[PDB]
């Protein structure tokens, strides 16, 4: 009756791709959130998802924190959220990518978390931990493990300026980033520079993709 | 002793029409609300009430969030509230109408929602999500499924203009309305056009009405 | 393990007066309370006391809907706590004074209660709710039954000017009051007028009294 | 499942330092600290390190109230945290100290708690209660006892001036302190007066220490 997460919502029956509520540790009020019941095995968490730029991801740091967008299409689930869930257990993060030419591929990372040992998450920036990467779509977050997120109108990363804003983007930030999957729907190649839902390591820093989706499964 | 909604309360042996406190699912601390025990059966949560006009109605975001009024007389629950009980289960809704001449109307909607798939409802809006009428006093709520809520001071409806002000409501206009229960309590026939308690389809759209009721019950 | 107020403590077990952990039924969390485990059999949740002039209580909304003060000595549960308690069952209020000639009296209500039936008690003004006098003291607070809570920055009470800075407290003031139990702390007779720890009734208009504490207990 | 201190996990199975859950008897949704399960015996939380300057602790109110850093390193727990914790039961204090000198030395408190009886802790500002003083670095904190908590935007201490700024702290100062440990990381001896990490019977009025840990754990 009280899963907290989508992996223990598909170990009670629940076998279908969809809406359900989850109750994290120190989160018992709950809330919902989409789970994808197929991927290797089904049982991630949806956190994060773009597919045809109906919703505008360039937002300010509440938003971000508080989650914005719709659980069956475009959205962020919210940073307190997403801290709530990665800190009652250890998680592994799944980026599902997609171009405009129907191609896809995707990244693994065997450990992920946000302000896990922060006193206060929101305070200390929901500081990034990600290692352990394996896929087809390239490393494009390694680099940003340790960062802070970082919004337009909240800077704590390490440029001079502000990575989220010269980017048109949100995320965790170094000088200024490897991946941009918050940034601007520009569909496809774009003049601009590396201002879109990018993943360099696989389309480079001029081509916004199509479809993105991150997730997560307790790795053990 | 944790009924979900009105329904489980009379499930429980509660056959009285009353206040009872209720504890959806993702609102552990529940609240209380009015039971109307007797239509069809019984088992309708009431989330808003007009009756004598003693209550403003006019509003603005942060009132019809958190609701105002009395349980035992006019009122409105409050939209987070609402969105509490509407994710919870599937739910119809149920609007009882009556004017000056003591004559009475209900329209009866197999699916009702707000802000079922947002991830953050207030900053989406609340939407509306209704369908499948039936009824008495004609359909007046079609129209406005999809919309978000609009008042006052915060503008989410599609005119030009803001339709909560125009005509002094609060409601998930369109542009703008076929239905303003939330409208003011003008008594009877009007000059004004469309601002006060309105039903189109039964009364018209200078007429409000005396007494409106809108409540929900599972579907399912 | 989870008593709802003071009798359940009582009940309990627990026979001794001090601080307890009260958990009410729209307020999970609990809070502390005094409990009078003496008065007509024990069993008492306090919510008020005077005694000695060291606590302010000349204070705005905030502070009168949260609570300040502390448990042990002058304090004021807080308007929120209040009405948590008060809306879980029906109560009756036990008032208990005390003069500088260390005589006594006090007054017993039948039923009371704070925003009882409103869906958003802050927003409107806690209304009290209180009838049935017996006791020694003399009715003061029947007359004050069905007006709104009033600070010296909201005013909801029917009077021209704003009746809780004029007799410097904070109360369900009328035009104005018959008691005022959160006036200053005069320290008996004095020149100005009902503007003290008054209660009418027994002490007149100009005696600002030495002890006062307010205290429910279930009727039924 | 739900411990509610260091001294709960430790007593369930849990011999190793680190970060646990803990649930709070009036914080219900619980929060993570970090456990010390060796000091005489073990089951000890948290609430306060400095180690290597590394962490901003001249803060202002919101700060200390809410908590800032991270468990893992240089932290405050939080004031209301701490609050939930020593309210729950009678706890005492540990509080390890460090020279640059590798030397150290520690004071044990038979009892410790911050709003204890305060009806809202924060707006009393998280007065100390401290007593029963035994150890080797002799006693810093018993003239400290019965203060209420100050920063330098909020002055609720005994001096003319803010000894929280002056002092480049944060603490529950008279006038103003003989202890002041989230004083500036100065390391070691400084020219200026007492605004360091200072704990004054041990090492005097101008030397910041190098290491400090505040922790507690149920007396009975
Ligand atoms: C996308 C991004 O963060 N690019 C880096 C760096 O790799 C580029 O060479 C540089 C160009 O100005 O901008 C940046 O600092
Ligand atoms: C009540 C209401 O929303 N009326 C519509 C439309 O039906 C009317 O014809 C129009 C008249 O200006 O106002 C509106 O845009
Ligand atoms: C204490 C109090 O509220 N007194 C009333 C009324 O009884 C008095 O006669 C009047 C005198 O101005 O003030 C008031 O309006
Ligand atoms: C650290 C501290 O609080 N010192 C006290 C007092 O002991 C000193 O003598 C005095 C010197 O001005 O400052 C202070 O008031
Ligand atoms: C790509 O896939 C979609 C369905 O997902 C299909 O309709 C389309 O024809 C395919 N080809 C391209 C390049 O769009
Ligand atoms: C209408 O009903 C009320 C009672 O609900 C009754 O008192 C009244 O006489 C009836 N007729 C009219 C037109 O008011
Ligand atoms: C009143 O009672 C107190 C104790 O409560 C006592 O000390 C005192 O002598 C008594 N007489 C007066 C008038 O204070
Ligand atoms: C002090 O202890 C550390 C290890 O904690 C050690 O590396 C160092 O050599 C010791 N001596 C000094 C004075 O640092
Ligand atoms: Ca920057
Ligand atoms: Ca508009
Ligand atoms: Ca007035
Ligand atoms: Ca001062």
């Amino acid at each position: 009756s009280r899963p907290r997460d989508c992996l223990d919502v598909l170990l009670s029956g629940q076998q279908d791709d969809g809406v359900y509520s989850v109750f994290p540790t120190h989160y018992p009020a709950g809330f919902q959130v989409y789970c994808d019941m197929r991927t290797d095995g089904g049982g991630w968490t949806v956190f994060q998802r773009r597919e045809d730029g109906s919703v505008n991801f360039f937002r300010g740091w509440d938003a971000y924190r508080d989650g914005f967008g719709r659980l069956t299409g475009e959205h962020w689930l919210g940073l307190k959220r997403i801290h709530a869930l990665t800190t009652q257990a250890a998680y592994e993060l799944h980026v599902d990518l997609e171009d405009f030419e129907n191609g896809t591929a995707y990244a693994r990372y065997g450990s992920f978390g946000v302000g896990l040992f922060s006193v206060d998450p929101e305070e200390d920036g929901y500081p990034l931990t990600v290692a352990d990467y394996s896929g087809t779509a390239g490393d494009s977050l390694l680099k940003h493990s340790g960062m802070r997120f970082t919004t337009k109108d909240r800077d704590s990363d390490h440029s001079e300026n502000n990575c989220a804003a010269f980017y048109r983007g949100a995320w965790w930030y170094r000088n200024c980033h490897t991946s941009n999957l918050n940034g601007q729907y520009l569909r496809g190649a774009h003049a601009s520079y590396a201002d879109g839902v990018e993943w360099s390591s696989w389309t480079g820093w001029q081509y916004s993709l199509k479809f993105s989706e991150m997730k997560i499964r307790p790795v053990r």
